[PDB]
């Protein structure tokens, strides 16, 4: 089943989670390296000081990248490294590191996609309020802008924030990701912040780097009904939609936000500046897909409390019939089901305007062990992305959806937030004693699709 010509196959990792070194030749702190280095915030106490040491290891990475021969790589500049006072004075040692990267990257044939933000707010920053203050968006575009204009050269594909509803409500309303706040207000507030920086930190992208795509990244998990006969689910599973990702697209495509959240939240959603929206209305070029799962959904009898920010559904495994999303995985919330994949695509797409979509992250978490033999047979990773591929393939040959790239989540092991390092979604094993690198199984398998272009 051959994809359709120059179809990129990536991989993507993000700063924070493999990196290590959080502070190494001249780096500032980042609210992850506060927030993981107090007590409560992280499985088992772990952080991101060592983590894969990729800091160190970049050149054998990228090498574990060539070998596979993986056509792209998606990964993070950390913010404290470009600018430790987050503003001003732009760290060269910093730079040093990533123009190294890249350099590499383009020499040995590897597509670099960069993220401009993956969750590491300089503390610097953070103190004067963070992603909080109106005034991110100055900052944002201030940091893009010596990015574009130190990388724009040799970087054609851009990612502004990645996630931006894990910034603003596990951030801001329920304090499980950093700064770990928990407004009721917060998270509205602050995405409608990263949006307008998502405006300004791209009307500069247009204005220095006149070659090159750049679009939001938003995940979001498909839906079903709990019981499809109920028209009040099937209302309920759409809804949930709406506030998990709509959220951030309707204005971004369409101009403003969805009508069943401004009927919900009324004045705690800000309203669009027309001058806001001037910068925010289609203002990516491509729209950048992370997916994982899906779940049925039912509906509630009771009003919305002040604290919801999910639309007033129960988020559920079953249904009605005892129907199950699907089976387990390391991550208990993570269910595989590929079905919600392609669906989840079209959404997006008769939505949207068929949109170009690169699915900037797609995968799976298990309990991998190396075996006797050194390899890592993880059988149930390889299943998932069959599935997930294969789900893709259904979507652009039959609906008509444009995808145009798909990376992995992820190249290595890495810092898993909250969940620490008890939990792997590398196509790669590293056992963080020896920082040692087995390409687990589904990394040679993955390495067979890439190269075929499509699944045997």
């Amino acid at each position: 089943k051959k994809f359709p010509e120059g179809f990129l196959w990536g991989v993507a990792t993000a700063s924070y989670q493999i990196e290590g070194s959080p502070l190494a030749d001249g780096a500032g702190m980042s609210i992850w390296h506060t927030f993981s280095h107090t007590p409560g915030n992280v499985k088992n106490g772990d952080t991101g000081d060592v983590a894969c040491d990729h800091y160190n290891r970049w050149k054998e990475d990228i090498e574990i990248i060539e070998k596979l021969g993986v056509k792209a790589y998606r990964f993070s500049i950390s913010w404290p490294r470009i600018l430790p006072e987050g503003t001003g004075r732009v760290n060269q040692k910093g730079l040093d590191f990533y123009n190294r990267i890249i350099d590499t990257l383009l020499e040995k044939g590897i597509t670099p996609f960069v993220t401009i933000f993956h969750w590491d707010l300089p503390f610097a920053l953070q103190l004067k309020g963070g992603l909080l203050n109106r005034e991110i968006a100055d900052w944002f575009a201030e940091y893009s802008r010596v990015l574009f204009e130190n990388f724009g050269d040799r970087v054609k594909n851009w990612i502004t924030f990645n996630e931006p509803l894990c910034s603003a409500i596990p951030g801001y309303g329920s304090g499980t990701f950093a700064p770990g706040r928990q407004s009721t207000s917060e998270p509205w507030t602050v995405g409608h912040n990263i949006l307008v920086a998502h405006g300004r930190a791209v009307k500069v992208f247009r204005e220095t780097v006149k070659d090159g795509k750049i679009g939001i990244v938003l995940n979001g998990d498909f839906t079903y009904p709990w019981d499809a006969a109920d028209p009040a689910d099937k209302e309920a599973a759409e809804r949930r939609l709406e506030f998990f990702t709509a959220w951030f697209a309707d204005p971004i495509y369409l101009g403003d936000y969805p009508a069943s959240m401004r009927k919900q939240l009324g004045d705690r959603l800000p309203t669009f500046t027309p001058e806001e929206r001037a910068l925010v209305h289609g203002s990516n070029d491509f729209y950048g897909m992370n997916h994982y799962t899906s779940n049925y959904i039912r509906h509630r009898s009771s009003p919305a409390s002040a604290d919801d920010t999910v639309g007033n559904v129960d988020v559920l495994f079953t249904n009605k019939q005892g129907n199950c999303i699907g089976p387990e995985t390391a991550m208990p919330w993570l269910r595989p089901c590929a079905a919600g994949f392609r669906d989840f695509l079209v959404w997006i797409s008769k939505r949207y305007g068929y949109p170009p979509i690169y699915v900037t992250e797609n995968g799976a978490a298990f309990d991998d062990v190396v075996s006797e033999d050194g390899r890592v047979h993880d059988q149930n990773r390889i299943d998932y992305l069959k599935a997930y591929i294969g789900a893709m393939v259904t979507a652009v040959e039959l609906d008509g959806v444009n995808v145009k790239g798909y990376f992995v989540w992820s190249l290595l092991d890495n810092f898993e937030w909250a969940e620490g390092y008890s939990k792997r979604f590398g196509i790669v094993y590293v056992d963080y004693s020896t920082q040692k690198r087995i390409v687990k199984d589904s990394g040679y398998w993955y390495s067979n699709v890439v190269k075929n272009n499509g699944l045997e």
